[PDB]
């Protein structure tokens, strides 16, 4: 058949392509052939699209397990048989334990291999379902969305919507996270994310005024679902902005299918979508990992017989179709520190896209002014619009100053009669304004020819008009070279005559001594 896209909501559902998986709780789940998946999966998932051998090199590719006993002719006839029902089936790139390694130039024989398997197995598009390392694997946040555009590029010469959508785990979707590569790159074309909420234990978000929400939290889960929804499809709470028709909620299909995640009472589910629907905003449906669990068994070889579809086909695709959000992206602003008197430019590194990914940069508008002459916070609002929509963001920009720093002011002991420059070995410098040396000025003098102590005040004068100023101070200690007496120590014993120097003084003993400091033994005492 052709490329079948779905233009209306989604219960998607991941196929193995495998069987007899184990459940997380001692369960089953068999593989099944394609034909026997319940029609109101209307996107099936096959998975996975992977590197088999390194020794076929870096490229992905897909392998049909034939322990499934579909050749693979009789493969390609059922995923045509899904077609024919206006059915989609994507090939999903990644899943657990796949690692996934491009580098830049690879993004060519990527999509080159895509595009192969797309047309000889009739996929209608493909899943992006990188996990754990193959997310930020060397230039796979590069190489990857550039094969999917050429990709989606390709299809749309021949008028097919080749399907582009990803699984993240939630976790990755926050503002600056491992998944926003992919999300921002894409932009535009693709079709929906459906972001795992499962297998994340007890992570989740802070709503400012309910407290934390984890997602294995089974009394909160309606809250789970209506604020993690609420705030990818606004942006808000730190989460990268997912369009609400664009939004499908992933989720296990029973306790065996993930660790964490299973809904247990289904009207969680139903209320928060409702809730969502309320507030003009109707999310694009569900996911489920897997049709196979959900035609799987549990521990005790009973059948969990299609309990996922039961509990959420009906509900999903009773749903008006879904209605564009349309507002543009804003990229690149980013809150700038400027140091003082240096060149800013307000537009270098800021993009805009409308919401089909085409290049609107032109057209972004900035409103406030900078003045790196003055130090200070300057706020500015970047503003575009495109299809009836506006996007807004602040940046603030920080003009500050650095201090300049002297070196070479440090206390000192020279000769008497020794020749002293107060500015040898002295300079100032500062990062802007280079070399400051010659804006030191010295107060005081050391006077070589006399013995003491003398002190001097450094002071730079710098920035405009050298109207500011630092100061530091040096001791510089004159010493003499003269040869004296020994200095008097009080454990020492001392003769008639012996001589010592104490508190500036040279002193003779008088008699035996020990212990008793001169100066403090009176007219008549051992010292004089
Ligand atoms: C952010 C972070 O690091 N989170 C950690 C989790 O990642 C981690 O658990 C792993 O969770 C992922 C995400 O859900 C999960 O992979 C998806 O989930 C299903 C299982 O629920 C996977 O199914 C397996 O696929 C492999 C083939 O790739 C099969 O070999 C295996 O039999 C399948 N298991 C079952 C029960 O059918 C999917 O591949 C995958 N994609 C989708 C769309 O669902 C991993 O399996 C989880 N890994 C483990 C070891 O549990 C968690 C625990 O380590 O820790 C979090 O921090
Ligand atoms: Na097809």
């Amino acid at each position: 058949g052709t490329i079948t896209s779905q233009d209306d909501n989604v219960v998607v559902g991941y196929w193995h392509n495998w069987c007899d998986g184990r459940g997380y709780q001692g369960g089953n789940a068999p593989c099944v052939e394609l034909k026997t998946v319940n029609p109101q999966y209307n996107v099936v998932n096959i998975s996975f699209m992977k590197v088999y051998d390194i020794a076929e090199g870096r490229i992905p590719t897909f392998k049909l397990d034939p322990t499934i006993a579909l050749s693979e002719a009789e493969f390609i006839a059922q995923i045509d048989t899904l077609n024919s029902q206006g059915r989609s089936v994507l090939i999903a790139l990644g899943g657990a334990d796949a690692h996934i390694e491009l580098t830049r130039g690879d993004e060519d024989a990527l999509a080159a291999e895509i595009i192969r398997l797309t047309d000889l197995y009739g996929f209608d598009g493909l899943d992006i379902d990188l996990q754990q390392a193959a997310i930020t694997a060397k230039d796979n946040q590069f190489v990857i969305p550039a094969a999917l555009k050429m990709v989606k590029e390709h299809y749309r010469k021949t008028g097919d919507n080749f399907m582009i959508t990803m699984a993240p785990e939630f976790p990755y979707l926050t503002a600056n996270g491992a998944y926003t590569p992919y999300l921002t790159e894409l932009d535009g074309y693709y079709d929906f994310i459906n972001p795992q909420f499962y297998n994340q234990g007890g992570d989740g978000l802070w709503i400012e005024g309910v407290g934390w929400i984890a997602q294995n939290n089974d009394a909160l889960k309606e809250e789970f679902i209506y604020y993690i929804a609420d705030s990818l499809i606004n942006g808000t709470r730190n989460y990268h902005k997912i369009p609400h028709d664009k939004l499908v909620f992933g989720l296990p299909s029973n306790i065996d299918a993930a660790a964490t995640g299973y809904i247990q009472d289904p009207q969680d589910l139903y209320k928060a979508f409702d809730r969502l629907k309320a507030q003009g905003q109707p999310l694009r449906g569900v996911m489920t990992w897997s049709v196979n669990w959900d035609m799987g068994t549990d521990a005790a070889n009973n059948s969990y017989n299609q309990q996922f579809i039961k509990d959420y086909g009906n509900f999903i695709h009773n749903q008006l179709p879904p209605v564009t959000d349309m507002t543009p992206t804003l990229s690149g602003i980013v809150d700038t520190r400027v140091e003082l008197d240096s060149h800013f430019d307000p537009l270098i590194g800021i993009t805009a896209k409308d919401y089909q990914g085409n290049d609107i940069t032109a057209d972004v508008t900035v409103s406030g002014s900078v003045n790196t002459n003055q130090v200070g916070d300057y706020l500015l609002t970047y503003s575009v619009s495109s299809d009836d929509e506006t996007t807004n963001q602040p940046r603030k920009i920080t003009v500050y100053e650095i201090l300049p720093a002297f070196t070479g002011i440090t206390d000192t002991t020279v000769v008497i009669d020794s020749e002293f420059d107060p500015m040898q070995g002295v300079s100032a410098s500062h990062p802007t304004q280079g070399d400051l040396t010659a804006n030191i000025t010295v107060t005081g003098e050391v006077d070589t020819n006399v013995v003491g102590v003398y002190e001097l005040t450094y002071q730079l004068f710098y920035g405009q008009d050298n109207q500011q100023n630092m100061t530091d101070k040096r001791i510089v200690t004159v010493v003499t070279d003269a040869v004296s007496d020994d200095d008097w120590q009080v454990g020492s014993t001392y003769v008639k005559d012996d001589k010592v120097t104490h508190n500036g003084a040279t002193w003779t003993a008088q008699w035996w001594t020990k212990g008793e400091e001169p100066g403090t033994t009176g007219e008549w005492g051992v010292w004089r």
